[PDB]
């Protein structure tokens, strides 16, 4: 539609959410769709229109967590579930935002794209994942994909790049409980697949258009104020573009 | 425009059987049958084998993909093989059976977890709430569970000769539940509204006179 898409992409904690709410607040054309991180620590579904009158939205469980812990059991479940959830949030912002907006950009904190070609791909190159979940994932993904057509389509992608250690280092000062005992040669791992993606761009994804387009790098290994000006500058000058 | 009936029952009551034989009546009828050849090698694994061996494991898995698999077949039929004057499309189950039968009662039995099953839920609620697939009316073939026991045998697939007499109980008192006593609640609100033609396929095919008379008939009250 009108809505420009543009992604940002990046590891755990590079500092993703962080950059883009503040970047948002330079227009009011500007949204963010935000990750939906706290619905697979706490996971809920809808409640009945007559049981929610009487009965609270208990606390669920922790797919995020049982990934972490055993990621041979729960890999394929959170991914499926990441996956879904996010599409669903970016359709309905897409449907729903910026409606009075003379130049709209949305804001994705990161895609599909990255559900399937770092995270999952990475957990069954992991065996966390086994032939069969791999398989049953890629067609779920392609499928859901193909019934939307052009609309979750990217008109650009930002990659915040941060070395794994200052991730590392960044999952401790945030302090998500799940992500604690996390290790650096899994952030490693990750950096990887974004890399080959987002910067070497050897990685080949069954979606065509994304061989063209445009991305910009950002580093973001500095203290939040050393770099933003020249950051905010970059993006708009990358913005004017699209 | 198309008229869509969804054909429901334990398994090898007889559907598959009972549909290829309706689909003949009229070149306006088209069936969509279960993708239980997809289940069985994923395209590979067999998930349903899978699941049947080790359903604390499986079963959310197994789940998930034969209700993406159904909705993917089911759609695929509407985007054109019936420019007819009045087309009907068999449906072999329906996203509802899927759901409110078979993972229900994996739930129910401990094979999925609350995780599991909350996740389920959240995703059959948006997946169809998307994807046009509703229903205009329901046939419910009743077979007792000693009757699908034998015809399970009769059809000799692997993946189903373990399937013990309770199982089958089990799903039976679910059908019951849902299309002949009607206490069985879904969050489809048109649901309610829907006819359901119930058809005893218990004896030996040469009733099949008397049963396909009245579908043929049941559909012309649509
Ligand atoms: N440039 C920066 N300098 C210092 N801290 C940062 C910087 N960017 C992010 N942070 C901090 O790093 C942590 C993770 O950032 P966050 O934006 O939540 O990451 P992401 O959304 O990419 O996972 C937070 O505690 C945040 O305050
Ligand atoms: N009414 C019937 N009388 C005798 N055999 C039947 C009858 N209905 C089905 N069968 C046989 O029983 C088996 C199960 O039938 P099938 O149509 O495959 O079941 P479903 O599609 O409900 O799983 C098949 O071998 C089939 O030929
Ligand atoms: N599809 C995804 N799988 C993941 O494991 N993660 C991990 C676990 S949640 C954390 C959030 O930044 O990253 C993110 C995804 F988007
Ligand atoms: N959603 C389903 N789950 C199942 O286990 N089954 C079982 C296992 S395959 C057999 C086909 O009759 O029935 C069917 C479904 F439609």
């Amino acid at each position: 539609t009108r809505i420009k898409k543009i992604s940002i992409e990046g590891n755990i904690a590079a500092g993703k959410s962080t950059f883009v709410n503040i970047l948002k607040q330079l227009s009011e054309d500007w949204e963010v769709v935000p990750e939906p991180v706290a619905r697979w620590s706490n996971v809920q579904s809808t409640q009945d229109e007559f049981e929610e009158l009487t009965m609270s939205q208990k606390n669920g469980g922790n797919v995020l967590q049982m990934m972490y812990e055993k990621p041979e059991r729960w890999s394929f479940t959170f991914q499926t579930y990441a996956c879904l959830s996010r599409i669903r949030a970016q359709l309905a912002s897409l449907n729903g935002k910026l409606k009075d907006a003379e130049k709209p950009v949305l804001f994705f904190e990161r895609s599909v794209y990255s559900d399937r070609y770092i995270f999952a791909s990475n957990l069954y190159e992991s065996e966390s994942m086994n032939e069969t979940e791999w398989t049953i994932y890629q067609d779920w993904h392609d499928w859901m994909n193909n019934q939307f057509g052009q609309s979750l389509e990217l008109d650009g992608i930002i990659y915040l790049q941060a070395t794994p250690e200052t991730c590392l280092h960044r999952i401790y000062l945030r302090g998500r409980n799940e992500e604690q005992g996390i290790p650096l040669e899994y952030l490693e791992k990750l950096h990887y697949k974004h890399e080959s993606w987002l910067l070497h761009r050897t990685l080949k994804t069954n979606f065509d258009y994304l061989q063209e387009v445009p991305i910009l790098t950002l580093d973001v290994n500095e203290d939040f104020k050393d770099k933003y000006e020249s950051l905010v500058e970059k993006v708009k000058e990358f913005l004017s573009t699209l």
